Parts: C-alpha cells; sequence; structure tokens
C-alpha cells in the first residue's frame, strides 16, 4: 500500500513520529504486511480548499485489495482521526481517495504482483 | 473535487488569484458547491515533455461524477484556457487528466461518500 | 503517456540526463511519439518504506494504452532498472503503477483525445 497526503501546513509540523503511525496504522487496517507500506507526506503545497487558503490536503490510500466499498468509510475515520491529531486540519477541508489497484497494474522488486 | 496541477514553470508566477479564479472555475463547470473543491498548484517541478525541460504542466481533475465521456471536452477547453492564461503554458505541452471517482472511493469529514 | 515519480533521494543526485533517458525510454515501451512523452521526478520529498526513512520512491505510469496486464511485468523490469542505475533506491522499497487511461478521460491541446 501507498498513502499520499498533500498540504499547505508547515513542514515544521510534520514529524517523523507522524509517518511511523501512519505506517503501522495503514498495515493493521488493511492487513499487510508493514514492509509493503509506504507513506508519503507532501507540506508547504499551495492550495485552496472552498476557495480560501486556509489548512486543507488531500490525499490517496492506494492497494491491492484491503480497500473496497464496504471497508473504506472505517479506513476514513482512522486517517482522518491520525492526521487532524498530529496537523489539526479539520474534516470537512481534506479528502483521502481510495484506490483498489489490480495486481497486473503495480509493481514491487522489478515485477508487477500479476 | 480536487484539481491538481503540477508544473516547471517558477512559483513566483503562481498566485493567489490563480487558485481563487480555477476554485471558482472547477465550481461552474462541474455544478458543485464550492466548498467542496480543492485546488493545488506545484510549481519548480523537474520535468520534461517531448525530452526538453521548456515550460509544461501535468494535472488531474477528480470528482464524484461531472466528469464524464462527454463533458470533459469542455471541461478541458476550459482549464487549458485559464491555465494558458496565467503560467503561458502551451497545449501541446500540458495534460489533465480527469478521474470519475465512486463515492465509496472517496472520504470527506471522516467518511466516504457512500 | 505520463511517468512520475516521488522519491526521498536528493536533488542533487536527479540529473537532466536521468529526465532525457526516462523519456526516451518511455516512448520505445509504450510505442508512443516522444512528443506526447511527460517525465516528472520530485526529489526530497518526506516518505518512509516499511517503516523506515531510507532511500525509497513510488510512482506512475499512464498512458492510453501501452500499458496493459501482459506488458506491465516488461515494462516494470525496464523502468526499475534506470531508476535503480541512476538513484540507487532498492527494488524492495520503491511502487511503480501502471494506469490505463481511457481517450476520454484525458486532455491534450485543449480537447481531450475522444
Amino acid at each position: 500500500p501507498v498513502f499520499s497526503f498533500h498540504t499547505n501546513v508547515s513542514e515544521d509540523k510534520v514529524t517523523p513520529e507522524l509517518l511511523k503511525q501512519i505506517s503501522a496504522l495503514v498495515a493493521r487496517i488493511l492487513h499487510k504486511p508493514e514492509s509493503y507500506v509506504a507513506v508519503h507526506i507532501v507540506p508547504d503545497q499551495k492550495m485552496t480548499f472552498a476557495g480560501t487558503d486556509a489548512p486543507c490536503g488531500v490525499g490517496v490510500l492506494k492497494s491491492i485489495g484491503g480497500v473496497g466499498e464496504a471497508q473504506n468509510n472505517s479506513h476514513a475515520k482512522a486517517l482522518f482521526a491520525i492526521i487532524k491529531d498530529h496537523l489539526g486540519i479539520s474534516g470537512n477541508r481534506m479528502y483521502i481517495e481510495f484506490v483498489d489497484i489490480g495486481a497486473a497494474d503495480i509493481a514491487f522488486n522489478g515485477k508487477t504482483f500479476a
């Protein structure tokens, strides 16, 4: 899995602990070995939400399985909570997209997964 | 909706007015309340197009509905126009992808939309 | 086509030659005119893989056709090789997603491709 998140919050506010916590959370909620988990957080971005430059963010959780029409709402609760707790972004100013990737459509160690 | 765009044009050339104009445009063309619209512009990127580092960009407009096989060409006219007008990027050196996201596959305020 | 790749490796390690080589490689492997190829490399990112901040990266190759359940494994061999050769990232610390985009869902020169 890959969790990516882009935000206009300052880099200083983005800590090693945040990425390590997200990493562990994503492994748990998707039931994936953490050796497969990538986390990518991009601060200091030029963004607006609702037409204003107040703190906001947009991100994606991509995985082969684990994401799914009936699991994603739970995933969203957990991920919005950790981001709000560390970064302070309001829930009405952030999105997370969930992408279920076919195994033939993502590669790792020089090969696709199918 | 989310409009994201990555470019090698200088940050100084990227203005608050550009993001606010895009925000209003996206709300209009997708018939979405602007309270749901996110805009994300990333300058000073390391890019090539056609094998050269002249100004270029790539972006995505993602939405639950509003994008669609018969509406996207119109969207593209409008978005290419505003980006060329502000940033000066030639149309043959930029892409915009349109992504129709299922409601179960994106979250806002701690919940998916389905 | 668009090849995008995000990494925590230093910008200095990312050279004009790397982007030009990728550009030529992507044109060859997808059988696309290089005039349509965009390359986007983003260094100095805040990332983890397997819970650690050692060098890693995540990227996407998007195209109208050329990518496909039976061609992607070959694409992955080639792209992992060039990235490892230039940037030194281990194969077990990087992903590349392949996205087959419908022609109606991407625009160039102010129009969608369908």
